[PDB]
Formats: structure tokens, sequence, C-alpha cells
């Protein structure tokens, strides 16, 4: 009768433990085990039959592509089992959007995959982790949650991995998608589903990574007044396969950036022009080098580019991925 | 009886001219002269006695610190004159926030300095430039506008240079300060002032650049999964005096970024940890390298750092600037 | 080869004509004919074969349910024709959300129905109507726009009738759905679809009004400190069939409001508890009188209640409508 | 050395106590005493010397003007004492904005007055009250907090009573001022002040209520399609002295509402046209009846109108209050 949910722990402030109730820096993110998290919210056991698995225990600023690859592989294994109805992944907030979007493109199942995180450590006064986890378990176990793509659940909100981003350095309500909104919200112990994303993901995605053991190198370069050509030269010299440009406005580029991007393209590096602004569409512009990010922000664009480079070097195909995923 | 306003033109989509009413890319930003702008909104002449001056005519993605320095010097000259009551600066949207914040720190006058820009070119259907300019002139000529710091006026809103940022690649309403709001709004031909910024600026600022002819080099490095050490090495090798880090979450840093920042500090480079998120406070953390950006986003933080480096290398002094400016 | 679009005009500031370019009040909304609108944006004729029809010419604050009923009936007639591919409805901004939501529930077609409006009159400097109309025609004629429910298009954004609301009295960017986002955006002459609404509408809706000639009376009462019982007594005395309560917080009710709501229910009036806050979920609460609005704001809740009352008085059925529509 | 702070308790979900950790409705708001609140966050005693006083213990939907009057009188008494450095007022979230704005206009002291509330009850998993109270005490005890007007503190944010409103029925981040932002934020145990409000308040306000024992009656009427004249007739018949109209768009009014407003003005009732939209400016319009609310939302506008009516019936004076307070 209860759903079977695996809580797969990777680390984060959600598993952080500090010396006092108001310590906000200098505590170890990813100190507490997945069973400690579970045991602090015994209410979870009335929503699902939960099993904890300790995948890693790191702060998400140290999450790396090779590890995210393994996480995606393990989640694909789990969801292929009949005794697993969904998976909740505990993660740090800083790079959750990157990890979640990676799994959104690579998990070949319609069963729910819900990332959860906490802006305050577990020891903190008014810690948000307990309720965030409870909400994430509720979402992962609900039959209505299937086929929605990978989700990110904090602060009563259910965000699509493709749209959601950490918008604020430090607040509980940081995760928002200003232009695209939330997939749903959790209020009064009930899920209210609002939207389905109109993009390819999960079971309809071409991005299979089950045979892979590493990913193509992609760096992100910022756009600003006086931005230097030499950062493009260094990226090329170090063997990047892609550069994502966090551009000025709508992916616009200085004379120096144009020179860098042209040098990159000459050396077989794919350039995606995204925006530093935080939101909105980078439109095509045939007068400029590179491809355009559609509404993907720089961190998301890097994840799609990395995966696109496992399949193709055809700029028409990559550009179409950015308009469809 | 009318205020005397100088319209000082630098370029931008506000002075853009395209082949049709819906062409959104591949037109020259900064094609039209300041007198063409003025002549399209003759209504401006009922609000002020206006004089146009063509300072530059470039797209703002190509605006550089050396030029912004000269702009600040020229605006300081103008505002010292009794026949100038305020100045409106037409600029591209992409880097307006950078130029405006520079002048906010360096213009030693309480007379209004209002940057204005347009998201659609002058030729576009429903072009926003005409009304934005009219509003900017109204603001610059109003006696109530004095002593407010440098302002950015688009879409009926008056933003402080210290808070306002381009939040969306492509929309008319892009300029917002999500946490700090607008200084005021212009509705029905009337200015409604809401807030005064609680920060140092203009006449209370230490940042004098009247004797300067160049600025210290500062680059911006992004924070993301797998971010590389080699970009810090390249920046150091190329003689940066500062690095602003657009960090993961609240200026958090990977093992690789920490190694880079430590190398930079060892070579006499000041590091400021800002955030890629778009909003909010990077708090102090003595366990991490560098100084923290307070609520300055990466583009603003670069401008303050550059100016701070003209005066000092004392990290206590620079850190205090970031909490006060 | 071009789509066939009917532009059905009802009035609004989009068809407003004032004496000068900055007159913001005291002009007649709905002065200009639909052919004048069309002739100001001849670009529309490259996107569709357009035909204008003058349905009404009023300011939307004077739009009434009886007229909205007829509008829905006429749109159902039009969309049943093979020579009509979609319909764009020009309307005032003040009550567009009400009219649009009514049609969202009652138009039995998957062909696009796009409401469009303008915050500045047609004569205004930087009038937004021309571009809003062009965007609305583009949306209505696109094959990808089918089956999305009724849409509201201003300022480069495509809002669902069920979520979108006028959030600001006076700004061009007023239409937003803070929690649910936009269905899509129009940038660079291209439509970017983001979301499909996860609610019943149009072809899946039970709300048929083709045989009807009037609608049940529903009033809206506000919630605030010292709110009076006597307004409930007056509404009952005047024969309301429903009351929507724009409640304090999450539909919460004073001792006086509870007395009023109980009196209403005793006299056969259905009460829906909504919120004055502007956003979010009113959860069920069996300790309080009436039904709950889910995330419907007061204006939308009134439209659903009115339609629900044409079909049923069963509070279980009405409550389920509020969770599904 | 520590500041002396009085915690003056009125009730609310902050003092709510439910049977389980996830019960969201049907619990008594204002069950717990002020000493229970204090004893749950002993950390408060390291920030201030605190004394609790139980002013009332009600749910804020039942807060009434007569009681808010007494609260303002008591806070004025407290702040006149040398042994009180500031006051924190615990209150329900639903009408906090009304009570806080009343005190903003009537407390004749520059010492901090900080309202605090909680969206989750004290018993709830991840209850927000403890941290909100700690933050409110920090704000009230800080010397930099003086002369800022009355503040509302939840979720790491410090809102001005004049701008802040509950924007969402049910979320922790509900309190926002979309156009005006926050006065400050509290992150990492530190206050970051961003703005000072550019409006009259507290020590510069004319609104003295120290001799008063009751307030003029003011009701709020909503604006919508088919809005009825009879609600104006009932309000007049019941002796209102003011009506605030939560208007369609920018305070716009139907033919029926105009008839009602004219009848009200004929009987000596002052009408203020506000907006139901949630934000922005209602501009003057001499073609319409009544005065305009500037950017005051309906709940705030009622509080100012009530106080304005204790002093004057001169519409020029009242209109100027709405532009200055
Ligand atoms: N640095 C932490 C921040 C958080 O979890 O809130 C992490 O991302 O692991
Ligand atoms: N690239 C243009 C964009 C704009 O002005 O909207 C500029 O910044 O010059
Ligand atoms: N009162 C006008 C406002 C607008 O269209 O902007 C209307 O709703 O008809
Ligand atoms: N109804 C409660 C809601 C809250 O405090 O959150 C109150 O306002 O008293």
């Amino acid at each position: 009768k209860l759903p079977n949910i695996v809580i797969l722990a990777t680390g984060g402030t959600i598993a952080g433990s500090a010396a006092t109730g108001t310590q906000t820096t200098g505590y170890k993110a990813g100190a507490l085990g997945v069973d400690t998290l579970i045991n602090a919210v015994p209410e979870v056991k009335k929503l699902a039959n939960v099993k904890g698995e300790q995948f890693s225990n790191m702060a998400s600023q140290n999450m790396t592509g090779d590890v995210v690859l393994k996480l995606s592989q393990r989640v694909n294994e789990l969801l292929a089992r009949d005794d697993v109805d969904g998976v909740v992944i505990t993660h740090g907030t800083d790079t959750v959007e990157e990890s979640a979007y990676f799994l959104h493109l690579t998990v070949k199942s319609d069963k729910p995959v819900v990332f959860v995180a906490a802006m305050r450590p577990a020891t903190a006064i008014s810690a948000d982790g307990p309720m965030n986890l409870l909400e994430a378990v509720r979402v992962a176990g609900d039959k209505q949650s299937r086929g929605r793509g990978v989700m990110v659940v904090l602060n009563d909100r259910i965000g699509s991995a493709r749209y959601i981003t950490k918008t604020n350095a430090s607040t509980l309500d940081t995760f928002k998608a200003n232009e695209e909104g939330y997939l749903g919200v959790i209020i009064g112990n009930r899920i209210y589903y609002q939207n389905r994303i109109d993009k390819l993901h999960t079971t309809r995605s071409v991005f299979d990574v089950r045979g892979l053991t590493s990913l193509p190198k992609v760096d992100i370069l910022y756009g600003y007044q006086d931005d230097p050509e030499y950062l493009y030269d260094a990226a090329i010299q170090h063997g990047v396969k892609g550069i994502v440009y966090a551009g000025m406005g709508a992916g616009n580029v200085s004379v120096r950036g144009i020179a860098g991007m042209r040098k990159a393209m000459e050396k077989g590096v794919v350039v995606i022009r995204s925006t530093r602004t935080g939101n909105g569409i980078v439109p095509p512009d045939e007068e400029l080098p590179g491809l355009v990010s559609d509404s993907l922000n720089p961190a998301h664009a890097r994840i799609l580019l990395m995966l696109a480079l496992t399949r193709t070097s055809d700029p028409k195909v990559i550009q179409e991925y950015f308009h469809t995923y």
C-alpha cells in the first residue's frame, strides 16, 4: 500500500551539522548519514517505505561530472527495479541544478526522481531540511508525479530541473524559475500540480550514458566590459571540447570575445552563447559566432553541451537540442 | 524656468536603426546621432531645455573601462557648470549597469545623472526608447531627484545603479532589483519616489578618478561543477590585479577554485567572492580564501574592485568598501 | 499557406485615442475600430490573412457576464468554421483575465484563442499595442499553439487564462503568474513554448453555455480587519447565488465574516474562500464555512463559480471543479 | 551592554500549537504564551535582555481597529521609557500588514518597532517562528535600526510596514514588496540595510491617536465585472465614513461603481480608489469620482484613510496624505 522510495544521499547543507543553532559558514556540508536524516523526520515513514543509501557525502560545490554520471547510472539501475517506486536525492543547493538537469536528460524512466536540499544546516534553528525532505518523499511517492521529468523540491515548491535555478545566494526561497514558474506546489500535505514542461526529457531523451565512463570537457566564460581574449586561449590550450559563454545581455559579445570564440571554433570547440542576466531567451544571430542557448542559463547549458558532445559535432543538431531539451 | 539637461550619447540599441520594424539582431547598435533621438521625441522640449552631445556611438558590449573613465570625467565637468541641471546618458542595455555603477562611485555632484537605454531599436514596432528617454529627462530635471545616486531609467522604473541589473536577456522589463526594489517609478507623467539607497555614493564617495588615465585589470571567473584551476593561472599570468568570482551559491568554491584563489593571493591579486545566482548576500567566511561581495553581483563587484585598487591593497579597507558602497 | 485569423475587437486602451502622446487618463478606451488597429500594423498581413470583426467597443471595466457569454458563443461559432484557424480578441486590460478565463472554460475547440490588450493607448509615445497585436497574431496562427487553452499575450509573454493576472495597476509588464509562469514567450519573431497547463479546459471542459442567455449572480467580498457582516446580508438580500471571499491570508475569516458566510449558506448561497494576497493555495479547512478556491484568485474564482452554478449545487462537485479547472 | 527589548505578544500562528508536526489548519492560532515563545529560542537572550508582555492572544484575522489603537498606545508608552530600547510584536500573518502600518503612522519614537510572525505553527516540522523571532530581536536591538519606520521581519527579510504585504496565501516567503523591495536582510547573523523609505512616518507623522478611543468606520469594496451598486448603498446605510475601492486595474470603475461612489460622496463618505492588482500606482483622474491611493494597496489604504478621517474631511489634505505617507 505505501510506495517504496529510496533516499539516495550525496551530501549538502541538508546533512550539515554545526556547533550552534545559528552557525551559517565553516561547518562541514555532508557530515550526517542518510539514516540520521531519516530518523529526524519519522513522519516520512507514514508516507512511504523508505530505504536510505549513501551514495557520497560531499558539499555540492565539489560535485563533479564523473560523479554525476555515476549518480545517473545508479538511479537508472534503481528505477529499473519493481521494488523501487521513486527516488529522492539529497544534495547540496549550490550545484543541485546542474546534477538535476543531468539526470533529467539521462534517466530513462517515468518514475519520479526528486532532488531535495536545504539552505540551513540540520542543526540550525528553523532548519528547512526536515520539511523539504518530507515534501520530496510525498512528491516521489505520488502516482500523479510520474512522467514529469526530474524535479527539485524545496520550500513547498516543485521545480523542473530544466527551469529551476538557485537565484539567491542565501535565502530559503532561492529556488525559482521566474519566467517558467513551478511544476507544482505542496501545501497542507497535498500536491497541487500546475504545469507540465513542454520539452524532451527522461524516457523521450536521446541522451544515453549507460556505456560512458567520462564526459567531454566544457568550461564557462563570463561576459563583461574589458573581457579578455586570453581566457579563450587558455581553455583551448587545455583541451576543452565546449565553451559556454555567460554573455552580456542576449549573448552579446565584445570584439575580444568574438576573436576568442572564432579561435575556439577554428580549433574544433563548440561555443554556446548563453547570458549572465539570469533569465530569458538568447535568440539566434547569424552575425555572431557560436550557437545560442535558447532559455538555458550557463550552468544548465554546460550540462546539455557536455551531453550533446557525447553524440555529435554537428552544429545544426546541437542547436536543435538547445531548442528542444 | 525649464531645467537645463545635457543628453550625453554613448550608443546602444536606443540609437539602433534596422531595415524593418521587427528586426531584433544584426542591426548596428549606436547608428543614430543624439539629435535624431531628440528630434523623435519633441515632447522632451516641454520638460527641459536639452542639449545633445555625442560622447561615443558604440554597442555597450564593447564599452571599456578606459572609456567609462572618460565618461565619468566628462560628466563631472558638466555638472560643475551652472548651466547644467542634470545629465541623461543614452547607453546600450548590456553593460549599462557597469557604466552606471562606475559613475555612481565617481561623480562628485548631487545633480541627477540618469542612464537610459532601450531593449528595442529605434525603428522597431512599439520601440521603448522614446518613452524611456522622456522619462529619463523628466527624472533628471526634477528638483526632487537630487542626491539620489546614479539612476537607470527604463520601462517606467527608476533603479539605483548599485542595485539594478539586467535580469533577462531580451524583455522590456529586464531591469529589476529583486531584493532592493526601485528608487521610484514614473506613472502618469509624475515621479513617485519610494526609496533612498542606504549606501555611500557620489558626493560622499572617496573614489576620485579625476587624475587617472587607466584602471587596474580585473577579471571575472565563473563557478560551476568541474571548474578549472587553469583559468586562475592564466589571469595571474596576464597581470590581473583582481579577480571577481561568480561563485556557486554563496560564493562557495571547489577544491580547484580554492587552489586558484590561493595562487592568486600569493601573487598579490585580490579575490572577491560574489555569486552567479543573481541576487543576495555572500556572507563572510574565514575558512575560505578572498573577500566577499556583500550583495554586489559580479559585474558590479568588478567595478568596485577596480576602483578600490586605485586606492589601496588593504583587505580590511576593501572589505569595508564592499559593505558600504 | 497563411493562416486565417479573425481579429475580434471588444474595446480597451489598445483601441484608445488621446489628444497627446503622454495622456494616461481621461481618454475613451475603445474609440478606434478594429480596421484602424489592423492598418497601424500592416506587418500582421505577412503573418496571417486577417479579418477584423467589431464585437463591441467598450472599456473593460464595463465588460459584463452577459456580454462575455455572447463573446464565448461567437468565438465557438467562428472556430467551428474551416476558414478560421484562430481568433485574436482585443480587450481592455482591467478585466481581460475574467473574460479570458470564461472563454478558457467554454470554448469547445483546440484552435487558438488569444486575448491581447495594451497598457498605453494607441496614440501614446512607445505604445505597446502594435507589438502586442503582432505577437498575438503570430501565436494564434502557429500550428504549435493548438490545444493550449485560452491565452493572454502582452509584452512578449504568453500567459494561460487560468493563471495570468494583472498584477500592477499601471506598468507594461503587469501581466504575470508569479507561481505558475508563462506558457511561452515571443522573442526575435519566434515562439518559445515552455509549459502546458495541467488543468482541464476548452475541449475537455464540461462547461457548455451554448443554450444559455444569462448567468448566475456572484459577488466578491473583501476580507480585512473589522470587515462587516452587513455586506453578506446585502448580497443575500439581492439574490446572489454565490459569494467569493477575497480572504485574509489563506482564506481566513473573522467572527463577523463567519456569521455572514453561515447566513449565506443557510439561504442557499455557495461561498468560495479565495485570498486577497494575490497568489497561492487556499487549502481545505473543515472548521471553516464554504469551499476553497485552490489557487484561483478572486476574479477567476467568480468566473468558475458562476459557471459551476449553471450545472450544480453539489458542494463536492463544485469543490472538485476548483481543484481541476 | 545588551539592548533591552520588550516582546509584546498579540497572537498568531507563531504562537500556534497543533496535534502533529504537519497540521496546517484547524489548530488555535495564539494558544502559546509569550514566555513559551521566548523559552523555545534561548539564543534570544544572547542578543538582548528580553521581557515578554502578553498584550492579547488572538488569530490576526480577528484583530480589530479598536485593539490596534490600544496596541499603538501601549507601544508609545513603552518606547517613552529609558529601559526599553525597542519592541518586537508577535502577530498573526494575515493582518500584520494592517496593524504594522497603523503603528508606522502613530508611534512617535525612532526606537525600533519590529512586527514578527510565522507561516507555520510552533509545533510544525521546520517551523519558521523561532528564527523569525531571533531575527526580529536582532533588528530591534541594533542601533542602526533606529528611525526606519515600523518593520515586518520574516524569512531573513526586513520589510517596511508601508510597502510590505502578504503576497501568497500559504508560503514562508509570502511577505514581499515587489516594486519597493526590502529595507534590509538578515544573513549570517548580520543585518544588511539596503533602503530607507522616502515617506513620512513615526516621529514625522501628524497622526496622533493618544487621546482617541475609537476610529472612523471604513469598508473595502472590490471591483470586478458586474460589480453591484447595492454594496455602496449598504455601506452608506451602515454609517461608513470612508470606502476604499479595490479597483479594476488602475482604480478604474464601472458605470455601477461610479453611481455608488457618487452616492457615497453625496452622503459625506470619502472614497479612495485603490487596485485589486496587488502592486503599483493609481494615478489621479479628474474624470472619476473619489481620491486615489498612490501605491497603497487596499488594506494599507484603509488604515491611512481611517487615520486621515480623525483629522480632516478636506479632500486636498487627504489626497496629499496618500502621496506622502
Ligand atoms: N555549500 C552547500 C550549500 C547548501 O547545501 O545549502 C552545498 O551546496 O553543499
Ligand atoms: N547590444 C545592445 C543591446 C541594447 O542596447 O539593448 C547594447 O548593449 O548596445
Ligand atoms: N481601462 C482600460 C485599461 C486598459 O485597457 O489598459 C480597459 O481596461 O479598457
Ligand atoms: N491565521 C493566522 C495565520 C498566520 O499567523 O500565519 C493568523 O493570522 O493569526
